[PDB]
RNA sequence: UUUUUUUUU
């Protein structure tokens, strides 16, 4: 029954093995293959082992759903109720009792508890789960783990790694020894293509034909890059398959990405009717964070849309890009769940093998750090240049972060922690929004301040369906503010909360339900977190401006005047079409981010007054006559 | 001027 799950698992094999390798070295590497289990067994064995006795058992996932799954699963291996025994933590659901041994939780999580207690008296075994995955959480845990086992010598450490990468991590983590463990996956024959394909969607179109026409049963899953492409190929692959009569077997076509709501996202699911075969176009979500029944077929574009910073313009870069080798592995995988499969390559061996780097680009080396350095001066190291990095980030990213933090006063001169960066890095966002809330209380504006900040960390806001696309910009416009995007976020969030919190508004309203909801998370959260540091939560009524003066505190750099051109760097900068100040006239512009595209857009626009920036920032901006 | 992959406190 129950035992016999557990012991059919391959890693079961070499349980005595395991709880023994870790007995014997503070710092473990587990290589974990794809049926090994290791992420719900490694747990228990070391709780069963008594390792439970003077300490807490902790487990990162980087996924919150993987952090819950996992968490179920072994409550219900070990017979106990979830919460009490094993338990999980992710943010704004802390499912633990005083009586938990066993403990899953975000990287995220364990990154932020090391800040209040950087030897985690309450852990006697921290393992590091799907690393290999390589956030920014889990790297910078890298760092401050070997720190602290030379602190702590009854801590035990482990750290799940990649076969490729198994070796480097040794290094890193004082050559101490790897156990790999054999894992249970079904074949996936690996087809290339002959010859390089000029047109990557037109050669994935082609192949769902093909394999629909021509191969045995069973469903489709595409690797696309957006959410405008993915719908696009659904809409020509349905009318392709209409062409032709109806006599050729059906073709269901569905979509899957984030910005999809939860209810199109459950249809991907739902088993396909008789004689039908089901095709999944989907982006980079259905390679770890979704996993789909019944693929026995992935065709590979070998594209992904990939982020990467650029300090010096304080930017980011969509691109697509050729995916990693590690990536098409995963990707070919995906077929290979329920049983064996076939994956189709639309590049050459020769491109996977020389146009393809054998991993992903670590999150580390490619995003902002401001957030992460920030975190790491208040736990008070220092020369984070010199800190010891797996994979050290770029030297400017570093040193703009560093500007940053500077320039809104979270370091002195001296580059030390200053008593408001203290206070800032309690808050879980990027300094420049903690800066704003705290300026917003000076300027009176605190409440609305809240919601505001919520709604930015919030993702796919609007939902623009394809059909549906102008009907959706008409319920939007119903809420812009003549002044911007940061005021008609306001708006959103009073409107959805005078409708009683409805999901129903949501829906009618063209709204992303499950980012609102959030939104109430964050701004619940934020509002203990102040009350917490004594910052008093105080609402500006109708003098909305005050809002605009204390964002200049926080954004001061991203700013823009017409010709738009940054003030700084004298870049040009174009609002993006989404946003409540397109089709009209403004002189002087903050935004929230500046990211490439198509074309240099600033997200979230909103309009100022020059008098707002000398005020808020007087060191940087000067008054001078003309 | 015409619309952003994934994910974390």
């Amino acid at each position: 029954s129950i035992k016999e799950q557990r012991e059919s698992l391959p890693v079961f094999q070499f349980r005595d093995q395991i709880i023994q390798a870790v007995k014997d070295n503070q710092i473990l590497i587990v290589v974990g293959e794809t049926g090994s289990g290791k992420t719900t067994q490694v747990t228990q064995y070391l709780a069963e082992a008594g390792f439970t006795k003077y300490g807490m058992i902790g487990c990162t996932q980087p996924r919150r759903v993987a952090a819950v799954s996992v968490a179920k699963r072994v409550a219900e291996e070990v017979g106990c109720q979830l919460g009490q025994e094993v338990g999980y933590t992710i943010r704004f659901e802390d499912v633990t009792s005083p009586a938990t041994k066993i403990k899953y939780m975000t990287d995220g999580m364990l990154q932020r508890e090391i800040l209040m207690d950087p030897d985690l008296k309450r852990y006697s075994v921290i393992m590091l789960d799907e690393a290999h995955e390589r956030t920014i959480a889990t790297d910078v845990l890298f760092a401050l783990l070997k720190k602290t086992v030379k602190r702590r010598p009854d801590l035990k450490v482990i750290v799940t790694s990649a076969t490729l990468d198994a070796e480097k991590f040794s290094e890193y983590f004082n050559s101490c020894p790897i156990f790999t463990i054999p894992g249970r996956t079904f074949p996936v024959e690996i087809l290339y293509s002959r010859e390089p394909e000029p047109d990557y969607l037109e050669a994935a179109l082609t192949t769902v034909m093909q394999i629909h026409l021509t191969e045995p049963p069973g469903d489709i899953l595409v690797f696309l890059t957006g959410q405008e492409e993915i719908d696009t190929a659904c809409e020509i692959l349905y009318e392709r398959m209409k062409a032709l009569g109806p006599s050729v077997p059906e073709l269901i076509i569905l979509p899957i990405y984030s910005a999809l709501p939860s209810e199109m996202q459950s249809r991907i699911f739902e088993p396909a009717p008789p004689g039908s075969r089901k095709v999944v176009i989907a982006t980079n979500i259905a390679e770890t964070s979704i996993t789909i029944d019944y693929i026995y077929y992935v065709v590979d574009p070998g594209f992904v849309k990939q982020n990467a910073y650029d300090p010096k313009l304080g930017m980011d870069s969509l691109v697509v890009t050729p995916i990693s080798q590690a990536q098409a592995n995963q990707r070919a995988g995906r077929a290979g769940r329920t049983g064996p499969g076939k994956c189709f390559r639309l590049y050459t061996e020769a491109a996977y093998q020389s146009e393809m780097l054998p991993t992903t680009i670590p999150d580390i080396q490619r995003q902002n750090l401001a957030n992460t350095i920030l975190l790491l001066k208040a736990m008070g190291i220092n020369d984070l240049l010199r800190f010891d990095f797996m994979d050290p980030p770029p030297v400017n990213t570093m040193l703009t972060a560093l500007e940053e933090l500077y320039a809104l006063g979270a370091l002195d001169d001296e580059g030390l922690l200053t008593r408001l960066g203290r206070k800032m890095a309690d808050f879980p966002m990027e300094p420049s929004l903690s800066k704003v809330l705290i300026a917003s209380v000076d300027k009176g504006c605190s409440d609305e301040m809240v919601t505001i900040v919520s709604m930015l960390n919030l993702q796919q806001i609007f939902y623009r369906p394809k059909d549906k696309q102008q009907q959706a910009d008409q319920k939007k416009a119903k809420f812009h503010d003549p002044t911007g995007d940061h005021l008609t976020l306001l708006n959103v969030y009073n409107a959805w909360k005078n409708s009683g919190y409805s999901n129903a508004w949501c829906f009618e309203n063209y709204i992303q339900a499950r980012a609102m909801r959030r939104a109430r998370d964050v701004r619940q959260q934020i509002v203990k977190i102040m009350e917490r540091h004594r910052h008093p939560i105080i609402s500006c009524g109708r003098d909305t401006d005050k809002i605009r003066q204390a964002l200049c505190a926080g954004f001061f750099r991203n700013t823009a005047r017409k010709d738009y051109k940054t003030l700084t760097e004298g870049t040009p900068v174009y609002l993006h079409p989404s946003s409540a100040l397109f089709g009209k006239q403004a002189e002087w512009v903050l935004y929230h981010e500046l990211v490439l595209t198509t074309k240099e857009y600033m997200h979230f626009t909103t309009a100022i007054e020059p008098k707002w920036l000398v005020e808020a920032a007087p060191t940087f901006f000067k008054l001078a006559p003309t």
